[PDB]
C-alpha cells in the first residue's frame, strides 16, 4: 500500500546524457548511437537570445565548433544539421549504453519522468504532466536545457520532451525529439502567450481509484450520473471534459475496484460542488491531477522495467 | 524555477539490483562487489512468518539453496551469513557495476530517495523522509522487501535503507544495510506500536525558503521571535523542537534569502495558530516536511552527481 509521485528508473536515460558547448554556450544533450541531440539555442550568445536567425548562426558554425563531452571523453563530432528546434550532432562514436528507445509526442494530460542534468550530469528526476496548454510544472535552472522527459515500456525509451525554456511565472516549455514545440511557443527570449490551464479530469478520477485502492473512500457518495451531466457541472469548476475514451481507459480502475466510472463521476461532482470540507485524499487537501490511470496501475500493480 | 519532491538519479542503485528467491520466497537484493545483502525473511514460508525463529531457519540452509539472478544470469552462492536482520550472501561473481558506496544509518527526519524493485527489476523511485516515529510513508507491494533507499554524494551511493514490511495503515518500516531496524520492530506478522509521529519542524522551514526562492513570498510577516517562544507554541502542533543545530543547518538558506532563521520561525508561527486562510504555498493547502535544507538547496542550486 502507499501512493507516491514515482517517476520511472532513470538509468537507462543516464546512460545516454552529454555536455555540448559552442563557444561559450553549455547544455545537455541526448547520446543516442552515433547521433547527440541538444537544443538548437547552444549556438547562441546571450545578446542572440533575444531574436536569434538560428539558421544564419549555424551557417557560420562547422563541425569542430561542437565540444560534446562525455565524461572526460570528448566526442568527434563528423556532421551536424538543424530539425525544427533541435540540433542533429553526428558524432564518430556510437554511445555503447543507448538503449531501446523510440521519440513520441505525447498528448495534453499524460505524464512523464524528467531527469533533471547540468553539464551532461544527472541532477535528479521527478515525474511531470503535459498540462492541457502544453506547459509543463518542472524544476529547471540555468544550465537544464537539452534535459529530457520519458516513459518507459519494459526495457524501450519513449523519449517525448526536451527542455527550452521558462516562463517567468516558473512555467516550463520545450519540444519533442524532432524539435517541435508543444504549445504556441517560439526559443526566443521575448514575452508569449499561453492558454490558460485547465484540470485534467480524467486523471482526478484515476487518483480518486488510486484513494480506495489505499483504503481513503469517505468522499464515495451513494449517487450515479450522467456522462452530459457531469461534463456540464464540470465544466464551470475548468475541469476538462471527460470522453468515451476516457471511460474506456478507466476500465481497468473500475473493473478492479467495482465502482462504475460514471459512479466515482458522481462521487467527483459531489467534491466540486461542496468541496472537501478539511479533510484529505491520500494525504492531500486538493485534487491531484498529474497521476493518469496507467501511472496509478503501474504503481498499485507494481509493474516492473528491464 | 520551480519546486517538485526530486529523487536522485537511480541508475547507480539500478546495477546492483538482484532477485533472491528461498524456496518458493522470492525478493529482492542488493548486490555489491561479491556480497548479496536482502531481507532475511526470504527464509520464511508464509507460516514461518507468524512466529519466525530466523537462527533455527538458516540452520537447515546450505549455500545452494539460495537462487540469486542477475537478469538471467545465475550467480553461484559460495557462503552466507545473518546479520541482524538482513542475509549475507557471498556470490563468487563481484559486480562489475558496483558504484563507489557506503552504508549509513540516518537520523529521524532526513530523506532518502527509494528505488522500488519487484523480482529484481525496478518499478520506479521516488523520495522519503524517515518520521520521527521512525516509519516512511512509502509505497511499497508484495515482493517488494530488499529495495533500498539511498542518498547520493558525487559519485558515493549512501544506503540508508531496506525494506521490509508494512503495518496495516499504510506505512512502511525497515533497517539499515546492516540489519538493524529503524524504530522499535521485529520482522514477525504480528501487531507492534508505533510511536505517535510529529512533524519535521526545521524541514518545514527548509520548504517555506524554498517558496520564498520561488516567489512564493505572502506568508513573510514583520515579526521576529525568540527560539524558546517559538518551540513553546510548535510544541502543541505536535512540531518537533528546533534546536540551534536546526537553525545553524539553515543558515545557507537564510543567508541566500536574507531573511533571519528566527524571522522565518515567526512567519511559521502565525501559520501554525492562524491557518493558511485557503491559500496555498508551493502548490500546497498544507505545510510540506519532507524536503531537507540539504534538499532544497540540491534542487534550487542544481548539484549534480557523478
Ligand atoms: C536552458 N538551459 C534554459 C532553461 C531556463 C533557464 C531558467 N529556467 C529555465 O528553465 N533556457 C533559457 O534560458 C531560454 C533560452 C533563451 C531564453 N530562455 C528562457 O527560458 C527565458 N524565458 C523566456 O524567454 C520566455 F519567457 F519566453 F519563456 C528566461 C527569461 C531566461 C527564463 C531561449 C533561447 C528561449
Ligand atoms: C516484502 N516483500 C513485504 C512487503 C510488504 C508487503 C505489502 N506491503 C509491504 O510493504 N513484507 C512482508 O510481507 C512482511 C514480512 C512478514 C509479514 N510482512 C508485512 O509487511 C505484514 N505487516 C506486519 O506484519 C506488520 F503489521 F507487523 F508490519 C503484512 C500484514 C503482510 C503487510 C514479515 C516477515 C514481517
Amino acid at each position: 500500500s502507499g501512493f507516491r509521485k514515482m517517476a520511472f528508473p532513470s538509468g537507462k536515460v543516464e546512460g545516454c546524457m552529454v555536455q555540448v558547448t559552442c563557444g561559450t554556450t553549455t547544455l545537455n544533450g541526448l547520446w543516442l548511437d552515433d547521433v547527440v541531440y541538444c537544443p538548437r539555442h547552444v549556438i547562441c550568445t546571450s545578446e542572440d537570445m533575444l531574436n536569434p536567425n538560428y539558421e544564419d548562426l549555424l551557417i557560420r558554425k562547422s563541425n569542430h565548433n561542437f565540444l560534446v563531452q562525455a565524461g572526460n571523453v570528448q566526442l568527434r563530432v563528423i556532421g551536424h544539421s538543424m530539425q525544427n528546434c533541435v540540433l542533429k550532432l553526428k558524432v564518430d562514436t556510437a554511445n555503447p549504453k543507448t538503449p531501446k528507445y523510440k521519440f513520441v509526442r505525447i498528448q495534453p494530460g499524460q505524464t512523464f519522468s524528467v531527469l533533471a542534468c547540468y553539464n551532461g550530469s544527472p541532477s535528479g528526476v521527478y515525474q511531470c504532466a503535459m498540462r492541457p496548454n502544453f506547459t509543463i510544472k518542472g524544476s529547471f535552472l540555468n544550465g537544464s536545457c537539452g534535459s529530457v522527459g520519458f516513459n518507459i515500456d519494459y526495457d524501450c525509451v519513449s523519449f517525448c520532451y526536451m527542455h527550452h525554456m521558462e516562463l517567468p511565472t516558473g512555467v516550463h516549455a520545450g519540444t519533442d525529439l524532432e524539435g517541435n514545440f508543444y504549445g504556441p511557443f517560439v526559443d526566443r527570449q521575448t514575452a508569449q502567450p499561453a492558454g490558460t490551464d485547465t484540470t485534467i479530469t480524467v486523471n482526478v478520477l484515476a487518483w480518486l481509484y488510486a484513494a480506495v485502492i489505499n483504503g481513503d473512500r469517505w468522499f464515495l457518495n451513494r449517487f450515479t450520473t450522467t456522462l452530459n451531466d457531469f461534463n456540464l457541472v464540470a465544466m464551470k469548476y475548468n475541469y476538462e471534459p471527460l470522453t468515451q475514451d476516457h471511460v474506456d481507459i478507466l476500465g481497468p480502475l473500475s473493473a478492479q475496484t467495482g465502482i462504475a466510472v460514471l459512479d466515482m463521476c458522481a462521487s467527483l461532482k459531489e467534491l466540486l460542488q461542496n468541496g472537501m470540507n478539511g479533510r484529505t485524499i491520500l494525504g492531500s487537501a486538493l485534487l491531484e491531477d498529474e497521476f493518469t490511470p496507467f501511472d496509478v496501475v503501474r504503481q498499485c500493480s507494481g509493474v516492473t522495467f528491464q
